[PDB]
Formats: C-alpha cells, sequence, structure tokens
C-alpha cells in the first residue's frame, strides 16, 4: 500500500520537491533511508516531501 493524504500545505523552492496542500490525497513512490522524506506524485507531478507531511489512506 502506498495511498497517503497530505496533513499540512508544504511548498518549498527547492528543486525536486513536490507541493502539496492539506487534504490532497497522494502516491508514495520512494523512501528516503531515514524515513524522513518520501517521493511523491499527484496530479501536478512527483517530487519530494516530508514524511511527517502525510499519514495512510487505506
Amino acid at each position: 500500500p502506498n495511498l497517503f493524504v497530505a496533513l499540512y500545505d508544504f511548498e518549498s523552492r527547492t528543486e525536486n520537491t513536490l507541493s502539496i496542500t492539506k487534504g490532497e490525497k497522494l502516491r508514495v513512490l520512494n523512501n528516503t533511508e531515514n524515513g524522513e522524506w518520501c517521493e511523491a506524485q499527484t496530479k501536478n507531478g512527483q517530487g519530494w516531501v516530508p514524511s511527517n507531511y502525510i499519514t495512510p489512506v487505506n
């Protein structure tokens, strides 16, 4: 399973981060080795987001 929902708005100016909105659904493609960042996919594209900004959806 890899479906999540955003807990908060997140946006960074750094390249390769994805902007997400609270309540938006997303899928996680990859995980960093310390579990702190997730590579997310939404209708707005692909990019990294903090893992503590998302939570699973069954």
